């Protein structure tokens, strides 16, 4: 594997200190194992998705978790501060009718949920529009902790509709991305869109997950990250050991479909296009509320900020 | 890898004695630590194929080479005994045209020349008739020994064209498919094809080829295979050690295409549907005629038997 080191090294610019090489050589390995034993399980039959390296393979799941993920869910949750939502398409993907902008990178900072917002917030927006538009992560990241949220160490897509009741959503061009929580930089003179109210899908129903992405474009859903999440290169992903009520990680649900019998969604992730599918997750869809996917949903409605 | 051992045994119906089960597994061991080892370098990008499980992974290439595979080609052929080939897609694929008939199994058999053969009749009865035809691979087997060809121990399509040019092809259903060398069972009676000429491409043009291909239909072709073709599961195949003067088994060029930048044949084989892409693999085009695949080609002008 030594070639292989070196070249995974060069292919993700990661560069270590002698104090550090052999630990990170170590971990890399061990998940590599665990890569190649899975994918033969695959090769098989006997599991639906595949695994892969990408630029999470020297880390350990514990490092990745302390780093990218936060508890989102709560019990207060059941009852949305938005409006719950209740004669759609079998299938749909928003990718096909240009809604979706391409997969964006978080970096170093534990900031999904500002990238699912602002995914659902380009789906409305495009679609009410009929034009371009990406919106700013960092000024969710840097504005936003009055309501609630907490930067590069978590948040939630329901605190930032609030801020964005009364302050408009910039353009990635006007306040862009550095991964680095920095002092507010709101300009009024530069918001683009506000939020007029938002739907929520909070009780487990795939079938109301379905509806509202079916009808009104790509939702904003957490989802329960485990290891082979983070490790996660091709079909559908399942997991027996994930909950509903540890949902830990923002993505955008952007679809739906069904292969060989098997329903899945289509979920776009911030991790860039290293990770996934071009940087997207399918999961199975219709077994369980899988990994709380309808446990946290939602989808703004959107207005010109003004 | 004990439960892996036995699920794949279970999925391609191996048993063993005594004698024989240690000795396989240790040949299949060493087999997946190399299919292992070559797909972690296609997930860093440098190999563009992947290897996989399948029915011959208990198998020793020199083994399948000796079943399976015979030299084909001769400085002879260089002069065909049909009419050189010299305005088309940039892609295209017969399968679309529904011309194609499913991936069949050789089995344990070296008949490729003979499911080669079937596969560019059936191409061109199906467009010359509008109607479904499969032909039978056994009738060539059985039958075809006086125009030089040897069963289960290899053959030509040119060769089993010379016979088709006075006796009929009849259907599987009339003259089913068996693996075994018997007495020749033609029924003129059943005989539904003949043959009245034949193009061919043994140049080394892929040009000519593909020009032959887009204009004709699937063409007959052979390659010459090496372990990780025996071991291909997805991707586009290259080699930088094939030959194209050691071709060694037959297979179908049902189209060609482009990926990210990289032509690519569409090539049918008959080893199931467990082998590769369903049963297919894309091999690499417009690159030194990889593998010799425009080094024996041909493509045979089809009409009623009568």
């Amino acid at each position: 594997n030594d070639d292989l080191w070196h070249q995974w090294k060069r292919m993700y610019n990661k560069e270590y200190n002698g104090a550090d090489d052999q630990h990170r050589r170590n971990i890399w390995e061990k998940n590599v194992k665990h890569i190649q034993e899975h994918n033969l399980r695959h090769d098989l039959g006997l599991v639906t998705y595949t695994l892969g390296l990408n630029q999470f393979t020297d880390m350990t799941f514990e490092e990745f978790k302390a780093k990218y993920l936060t508890e989102m869910s709560r019990a207060s949750d059941i009852l949305s501060h938005g409006v719950p939502y209740e004669a759609v398409p079998d299938k749909i993907d928003w990718r096909e009718s240009g809604y979706v902008t391409e997969v964006k990178d978080q970096g170093n900072c534990g900031s999904g949920w500002a990238f699912s917002t602002t995914g659902t917030m380009e789906g409305q927006y495009m679609k009410n529009e009929r034009t371009s538009i990406s919106f700013s992560e960092q000024q969710l990241v840097d504005c936003s902790r009055p309501w609630g949220n907490n930067g590069c160490g978590g948040g939630l897509m329901e605190n930032a509709y609030q801020y964005l009741k009364q302050f408009g959503l910039e353009t990635e061009s006007s306040y862009p991305y550095t991964a680095v929580e920095g002092q507010c930089r709101y300009n009024k003179q530069l918001g683009v869109a506000k939020v007029t109210g938002f739907y929520t899908v909070h009780s487990g129903s795939e079938v109301e997950l379905k509806n509202l992405v079916g009808a009104e474009g790509p939702a904003a859903v957490a989802v329960d990250v485990e290891s082979d999440f983070m490790m996660y290169r091709s079909g559908i992903y399942q997991s027996q050991t994930c909950s509903p009520l540890r949902v830990n990680h923002a993505v955008l649900a952007v679809g739906y479909g069904t292969q060989g019998g098997t329903d899945y969604w289509i979920v776009k992730n911030s991790w860039g296009l290293s990770w996934g599918e071009r940087g997207y997750i399918r999961m199975v869809r219709n077994r369980g509320n899988m990994c709380g996917i309808a446990s946290l949903a939602s989808l703004p409605m959107v207005a010109r900020f003004p």
